[PDB]
């Protein structure tokens, strides 16, 4: 049972980081990252674009001063490992910051193309450029905020959550203590949204999630995102929050609208770049960040 502060208490601080925000390096990444054949988790196509990822994890973390801050390999009985990067803070109470880094092609899974742009190519780019820019805080980079921050970029989320499902099951046998775990699969198709006349905004998934999380989820998208929240159940284990939950961890899921007008290219050859929309990803770096940030300067956790 985990409670979260009622409003934003570093507006000033965080604002400062969204403006280090460069949202260049989204495509930069999500191109050669989306160029791998597949990133089928059973695949050594899975495997080298792990180990790519983790060497741009590493580059962002050797170029930030933060000496604390590590990257490591998390194995697994398929080929693909998952990758976890830890901010070590004061305490161990732990934010977990969560994509997933396979993709699949459903119709041929082992061989077929799988560019994975928006599913889930967008969430690993978000949430690592929000990671770098967090880098930027000298207290963050120094080991003095109060709370851990985790950034999981998790393996095998195409074959049943496999990766997230191991990496909590094992938080929880080790007694990791996760205050908070964020969510982000899909974060760039709004042309669903669009064509439709409905305002572009912040899909907020409401069901196999804590709800002191998405509503404080719901203020952190109200101070930091300039487009609103709607909100949207998907009505099974949607993504990898669900392990999360499913070990008694508080979770949320930020998508990148309602469940209905999400990209409908997902699991096939067809969920390219061309579909992404990097303003809307640029949104969910912001939330993101100001996520990551106001709690782990939240000492009443
Ligand atoms: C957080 O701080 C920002 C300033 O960085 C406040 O900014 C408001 O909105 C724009 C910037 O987005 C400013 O040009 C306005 O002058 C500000 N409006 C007002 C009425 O002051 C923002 O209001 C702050 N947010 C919270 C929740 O306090
Ligand atoms: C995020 C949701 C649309 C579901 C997710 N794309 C999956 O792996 O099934
Ligand atoms: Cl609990
Ligand atoms: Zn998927
Ligand atoms: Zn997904």
């Amino acid at each position: 049972a985990v409670t979260y502060p009622d409003s934003v208490q570093h507006n000033e601080t965080v604002q400062n980081l969204i403006k280090s925000l460069d949202k260049k390096n989204f495509e930069t990444v999500l191109q050669p990252f989306s160029e791998f054949h597949n990133r089928y988790y059973k695949s050594d196509n899975g495997k080298k674009s792990s180990e790519w990822l983790q060497g741009k994890i590493q580059e962002i973390i050797s170029a930030s001063g933060a000496k604390g801050v590590t990257v490591e390999p998390f194995k697994h009985s398929f080929p693909q490992s998952s990758l976890i990067a830890k901010i070590p803070g004061k305490s161990d109470k732990t934010i977990v910051l969560g994509a997933h880094q396979d993709s699949i092609n459903l119709d041929s899974p082992s061989e077929g193309r799988a560019p994975g742009a928006d599913d889930d190519g967008s969430g690993v780019v978000t949430i690592l450029e929000a990671f770098r820019v967090l880098l930027t805080d000298e207290k963050v980079a120094a080991g003095e905020a109060p709370n851990t921050v985790e950034f999981h970029f998790y393996a095998g989320e195409e074959g049943g959550l496999l990766g997230s499902q191991d990496i909590f099951e094992q938080y929880s046998q080790k007694s990791r203590d996760v205050k908070a775990m964020l969510q982000q699969d899909m974060t760039g198709y709004t042309k669903g949204t669009t064509d439709a006349g409905k305002p572009e905004s912040i899909g907020i998934i409401t069901d196999n999630v804590d709800e002191n999380l998405t509503k404080f989820l719901k203020v952190i998208v109200d101070a930091y995102c300039t487009i609103p929240t709607v909100d949207s159940k998907c009505g099974y284990g949607c993504s990898d929050h669900a392990s999360a939950t499913k070990y008694g961890y508080p979770a949320a899921f930020a998508f990148e609208s309602a469940f209905g007008d999400d990209s409908p290219y997902i699991h096939s050859a067809d969920d390219t770049i061309e579909t992404v929309n990097f303003d809307h990803v640029l949104q969910h770096g912001r939330l993101t960040l100001g996520f990551a940030y106001e709690l782990a300067f939240a000492d009443s956790l």
